[PDB]
């Protein structure tokens, strides 16, 4: 059975373990706990990996790092990365504008002065989500009837710059409701239930946004869930 | 024919005009100076792109935007992606380790603390190399026999470290072999010796490093390229 290993936090990861639920794909983690670094490099050079990282895919005969390398192998095993070069560039843009959002976050959450620092990510991000809202006007998903691996990204994303700003989406009910619809998609409601969902850290436990073990206060605000926020997969 | 719009910079765009030019590929460009920017955001909105922004890409089959997006589909037309799932992760995983090296640039050229901030990229730096070191072993490109999008996606990293360490290189023998390998295809020699190579600026203008309007002194390491270090084009 395939296995994917990252560290025990949602980060990088996340958007994969959603599509891997999503396809009801059967597949084993290896969790690195916080103060498990060290276990980490003692095998980042003996698990035959190119080009060393995390997170890691390993199934049969496939042994990748590169997260969206990893996501979209495991779409394009079921024929979902598009079925012309049109298409296939429709997916990989929608995949690049997700990617602007969660990474703005990401560039932010680890510095001393974040609370000065998000104030103008935060007055970007509308310009940011309109898009995605404009884009959800008569699309179920992005691109359309069919469920593609952005969708579980810019759920991803969601649900990130949610707890940084509870009302980002006040403005964007499209977008409300496209992240109700994933919940209610049935194996992932199920999952985010399971005992196998990481509710938190968004980002590394040493961010100054979306860090440590548990989520503390004046961010942990994004309804629809099952809980596990003390990581609970291990 | 296809109207790939930038900054008259490299950025993000370079991979993509170098891969253009490997196929010979006629287009035309829509280059915004230095002083250009509020003629792009009188524009960004009246260009029917679903997710305005720079670069762009307009043919007569799409409008798009994301740079990967766009590199990727200009290589899709060409049969350039993979012919499985595997080969297409293989290379999606080359295209990642690539931006880890690009982007580490980019996340810190803007700040004024990068003198200092360097230190810690350019302490991560040869690992990474050593990668694609160990990848070129027994191969004339990152896939073998062929060219794929991820060799020009290299080859503008390599372009922008050498900069930032005119001795990042020395001790790489196959990297320093394939960026000559890949100076030497007819198609780029005469690009990089045109009027239409854009030499500098590596980042935006107005960046800590790779800014400005000419390369800065000593450090400049990259020949085989045509001189303008300003830029010239339009
Ligand atoms: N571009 C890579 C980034 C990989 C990366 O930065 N991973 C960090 C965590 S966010 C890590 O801990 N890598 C393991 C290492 O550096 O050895 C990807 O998308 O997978
Ligand atoms: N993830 C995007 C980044 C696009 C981006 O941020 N472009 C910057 C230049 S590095 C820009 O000036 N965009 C035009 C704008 O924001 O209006 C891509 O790879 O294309």
């Amino acid at each position: 059975s395939p296995i994917l290993g990252y560290w025990k936090i949602k980060g990088l990861v996340q958007p994969t373990r959603l599509l891997l639920e999503y396809l009801e794909e059967k597949y084993e983690e290896h969790l690195y706990e916080r103060d498990e670094g060290d276990k980490w490099r003692n095998k980042k050079f003996e698990l035959g990996l190119e080009f060393p990282n995390l997170p890691y895919y390993i199934d049969g005969d496939v042994k990748l790092t590169q997260s969206m390398a990893i996501i979209r192998y495991i779409a394009d095993k079921h024929n979902m990365l598009g079925g012309c070069p049109k298409e296939r560039a429709e997916i990989s843009m929608l995949e690049g504008a997700v990617l602007d959002i969660r990474y703005g976050v990401s560039r932010i959450a680890y510095s001393k002065d974040f609370e000065t620092l998000k104030v103008d990510f935060l007055s970007k991000l509308p310009e940011m989500l309109k898009m995605f809202e404009d884009r959800l006007c008569h699309k179920t998903y992005l691109n359309g009837d069919h469920v593609t691996h952005p969708d579980f990204m810019l759920y991803d994303a969601l649900d990130v710059v949610l707890y940084m700003d509870p009302m980002c989406l006040d403005a964007f009910p499209k977008l409300v409701c496209f992240k109700k619809r994933i919940e209610a998609i049935p194996q992932i409601d199920k999952y985010l239930k399971s005992s196998k969902y990481i509710a938190w850290p968004l980002q590394g436990w040493q961010a100054t946004f979306g860090g440590g073990d548990h989520p503390p206060k004046s961010d942990p605000q994004q309804h629809h869930l099952g809980g596990a926020k003390q990581a609970g997969d291990v």
